[PDB]
């Protein structure tokens, strides 16, 4: 054992039960407190309480680093990494392209970039599981009808034509079996559905992804994307200008605010106070492990007036942000190339920064989520949704396992016993879930920490003469 | 890594952060809260709070256990006691008893059991840094004139006379290096005093003590209680036959309740209901770990009223207690052998408990605090008193490095910058500790969380002809 992993199991676990003491001390004074006395001892209550608790996460962040823990995740990431790049890379570039199994995928779903792009990753991880090379066609796509390497390298470098001996529609791995070329719709109009999809992730990489990422799901997904997203040259280059044109370092919190025609169908507005609460507690836990020079935030956002907006209401923040992408993201310009290239643009960087704050019901921050994953060994707890939990459009049903037995306080809670199964359909973030009791089939809340993930696994093909 | 260690690590994290979540949320709510709908929801967020909290110290255990860590300490510990003991039976016995340093310590200080048992250890572990032998003088001893004797083995089966060719009062280890015999005074006369007292710890020993032990300081003193204790046969069989008698199984919690003479003089009047409250947290909190088949507490008390009041209040408790022996313990028949086999009894069940709710201004509760260290490899944090935190009398100051800076909100706090040296007089329980910031010579309270301990070390003898 280490000395310092001893000593910050014992600091952590000391720091709590000060918490624990400190907690207890100070409601049993707030019972006898009333009006703006009652509120005054709350706030200064509030404001101890947070850097308490941030002593204790940097407690936590440097026990996942002491001794070599750090050095050793990394590697096996790594190691992770390049065994599915390798694997991805073996399937879709077959010797003789005209004897290739093949799935053929469309882009053009009726949705934006991120959509369109899980959509291919959709098709991606399906092609995966069924051992064909992925075909994707991108004529007339609605960002750039010059198509996918518009923007990004073909998928394949030996196999991009779709001819093939036999030809048909999807209906089954084992009715295609002897089907050449198999054309793949979206997932929402997908019969029969195949086991490859989210969020599980394959039988043979679930012990090792387990030991090194918090939500190996995420990292599944991002494989494909850090696959599909090799840029052309000039893109390539453009990011790398972007980057010191931008004055693009670290540290540095990436934002999404995602507005306009997503507001009233798909979401809510949030005022930019809901996401600068997150930023600067993020900030200041930072500020316990390292010098912060400067309080640094990329700003992605599709509405181009919020910049100035921000800069007036936190002169005190650096704000990177290109206004120009964000009025290219307007609605009468959305779907061109140079709008295009902006939403890529600021994917990268929000997905290049230490800390993301957005909301997760938009495509555009999953994916920088996503992309993230492959930037650094355990990036999985590097975020704040302002709604929804991560999921993947399509996905099969995201359950967990009840570990603690809950008693309902209200109507609109629901019980659990330890081994319940529990579908979960959101997070809080006020210590409460909600989702359904599968058991029992009733709605409602339930503590968040109650709960343990239920991983799912997979029997993918192993791709042995990758090496 | 291992699997579970990783999976542990994550989830204490995450639960760290929805206990947060819940924490800012319920506040929240509590501002614009009134009256009895105020304090029944604060009552409810306290009972939700313990839950969630022991859940957390719970995953803590875990990680200490997990991967091999459980064996590897006990292991360890075992290897340090044995050396340890290796080395002091080998101080006690030498070949030639007449010509062997010694350092002479009578029994006979004017307090109470545990106060001349620490005397001796005080004793003890200045023989022991200076290379001299102990001789132990226990006639007329006020529980028992027969000697140390009557209960203990000899502290030494080759050298027990006194006889040397010169002799002295203590005066220095350099001034004493040429005198034989050296005759020790209790420490609140000491002068001058050497190195080799409390909370200092051995140079040789520091990493592997930090490395397994929370507080290497008891560990230390445990060592010298360990050797002086060994029971004489009789007393080995009468502990075997009480243990028997009583029924002593576990779960069991000791309470160590100390009244009569104490209070008002040494310490305050805790009523029962202060002590269960914390018997019964930490039963809720061992519930989540194993079967508790039933909730067992070992009561030792001078006050024989007490143990009808708890049966009464506290029916659902089996108390193990011997009235008899709380009767024993009387002033008036306080120092007689039958009270004195009594106490010692008393402080054997409470030590084996598993874990230990008392006053630390009672000495009866650091001894059996001492034992207990010696009975499990970090039993460190197995305790709560309700008044001082551990310190031996006579101890050089006990210290404290702040980590995180504090800025008082009261006149009733000090100010600390990371590195002041603090020097500690107790903690409250609620949060807050008090001591004096050494640098600016100001006394009042500060946030526990904020200080580390700082450990000292000193160059004792390592005794290596002893393998
Ligand atoms: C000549 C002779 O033979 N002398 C012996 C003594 O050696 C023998 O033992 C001595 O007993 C005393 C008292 O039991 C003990 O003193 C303690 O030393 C502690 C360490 O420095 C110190 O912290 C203690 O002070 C607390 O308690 C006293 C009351 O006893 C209060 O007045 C103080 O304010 C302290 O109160 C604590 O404060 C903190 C912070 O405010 C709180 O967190 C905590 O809850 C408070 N606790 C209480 C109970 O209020 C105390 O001063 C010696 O260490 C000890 N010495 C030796 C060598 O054993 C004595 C035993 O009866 O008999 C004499 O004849
Ligand atoms: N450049 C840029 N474009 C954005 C931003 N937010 C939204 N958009 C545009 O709006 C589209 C929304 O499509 P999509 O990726 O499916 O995300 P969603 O509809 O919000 O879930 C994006 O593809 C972009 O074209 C932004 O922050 N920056
Ligand atoms: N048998 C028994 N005796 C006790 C108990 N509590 C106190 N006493 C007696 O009271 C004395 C107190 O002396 P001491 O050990 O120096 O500790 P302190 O005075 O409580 O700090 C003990 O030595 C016992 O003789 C108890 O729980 N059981």
């Amino acid at each position: 054992l280490g000395k310092d992993h001893e000593i910050l199991r014992r600091r952590i676990e000391n720091g709590a039960k000060e918490l624990w003491f400190f907690l207890q001390s100070e409601l049993k004074k707030l019972k006898n407190l009333e009006g703006n006395e009652l509120q005054r001892h709350a706030d200064e209550f509030l404001l101890d309480l947070g850097h308490h608790e941030r002593s204790i996460m940097t407690d936590l962040y440097y026990l996942s680093q002491t001794d070599g823990a750090g050095d050793w995740r990394e590697k096996e990431a790594k190691d992770l990494t390049e065994l599915v790049q390798r694997r991805i890379t073996y399937l879709q570039n077959p010797k003789d392209c005209s004897k290739a199994k093949k799935l053929v995928c469309n882009i053009n779903k009726g949705c934006g970039y991120g959509c369109q792009l899980h959509h291919v990753v959709y098709c991606f991880m399906i092609a995966y599981g069924t051992q064909r090379t992925l075909i994707l066609e991108s004529q007339n796509w609605r960002y750039a009808t010059g198509g996918w390497e518009t923007v990004f390298r073909p998928v394949s470098e030996t196999c991009t034509d779709r001819s093939g001996i036999s030809t048909g529609h999807w209906s089954g791995e084992v009715k295609d079996k002897n089907v050449q070329v198999v054309e793949l719709p979206i997932v929402d109009s997908l019969h029969p559905r195949p086991p490859y999809l989210p969020l599980a992730v394959p039988e043979d990489l679930a012990d090792r992804l387990v030991r090194v990422h918090g939500d190996p799901a995420v990292w599944w997904v991002s494989q494909f994307v850090k696959y599909l997203i090799r840029p052309q040259p000039w893109l390539e280059k453009e990011i790398e200008e972007a980057t010191k044109k931008l004055g693009f370092k670290h540290p540095v919190i990436g934002v999404h605010v995602r507005r306009t025609d997503k507001v009233g169908t798909e979401a809510a507005f949030h005022p930019i106070e809901e996401y600068m609460v997150h930023v600067e507690e993020h900030f200041q836990l930072l500020a316990r492990r390292m010098q912060v020079d400067k309080k640094r935030v990329y700003l992605a956002t599709d509405d181009p007036s919020l910049l100035k907006e921000a800069k007036t209401k936190y002169p005190n923040y650096e704000f990177i942000s290109d206004n120009s992408i964000s009025w290219s993201a307007g609605l009468h310009n959305r779907y061109t190339e140079n709008s295009l290239r902006g939403v890529i643009l600021d994917i990268h960087f929000l997905s290049q920064a230490d800390f993301l704050v957005c909301t997760f019901s938009s495509q555009v921050c999953r994916v920088a989520y996503e992309i993230m994953q492959t930037l650094h060994p355990d990036a999985s707890a590097n975020f704040h949704s302002l709604d929804d939990i991560y999921y993947f459009g399509g996905q099969n049903a995201h359950n967990q396992i009840a570990i603690y037995a809950h008693q309902p306080r209200t109507a609109d809670e629901i019980p659990m016993e330890p081994g319940d199964i529990i579908g979960v359909a959101g997070n809080h973030w006020d210590g409460y879930s909600k989702g359904v009791n599968r058991k029992l089939g009733r709605t409602g809340l339930y503590p968040s920490y109650k709960v343990r993930e239920k991983i799912e696994t997979v029997k993918y093909p192993t791709y042995p003469e990758a090496e």
